[PDB]
């Protein structure tokens, strides 16, 4: 109940609802990997994923204000890693499509998947520092 906490429960709220947009927006680009998605399609998902990914982004920025500025500071840094885990994940995908399988293009794909596998143990860390009200 109080105004705290009850900020950080719909700052919980809304990661929710962002990591049940990425399970769409992944199985979007699968879809398009295995070949069982035209390219047009899956831009107007992404479009639609990404709207609701950016009602979620706006959210949070609202329960800022009354955070401490600790929580403030980790709210800034979730927000960042899941800004380029929106485009490392989309740009993943093209990139596994296009790619000749040559050892230049075949490790940005691993370079990538390591960078998107760090950026979401880095976050699930954020979460608890703010569950612990760090």
């Amino acid at each position: 109940l109080p105004d705290m906490e009850e900020t950080v429960n719909k700052i919980l709220r809304a990661q929710e609802t962002r990591a049940q947009l990425y399970k769409e927006l992944e199985d979007a680009l699968n879809a398009n990997q295995e070949k069982k998605i035209g390219l047009e399609q899956m831009g107007i998902i992404v479009q639609l994923v990404t709207e609701g990914l950016n009602e979620v982004s706006s959210d949070i920025r609202n329960y800022q204000a009354s955070l401490t500025k600790e929580l403030k500071l980790l709210v800034d840094s979730l927000q960042e890693k899941e800004r380029s885990k929106l485009q490392a994940t989309v740009k993943l995908e093209q990139l596994k499509v296009v790619s000749t399988n040559s050892p230049v293009e075949n490790t940005q794909i691993s370079e990538l998947e390591a960078r998107l596998s760090s950026l979401s143990k880095e976050i699930n860390d954020i979460l608890q520092n703010m569950k612990d009200e760090i």
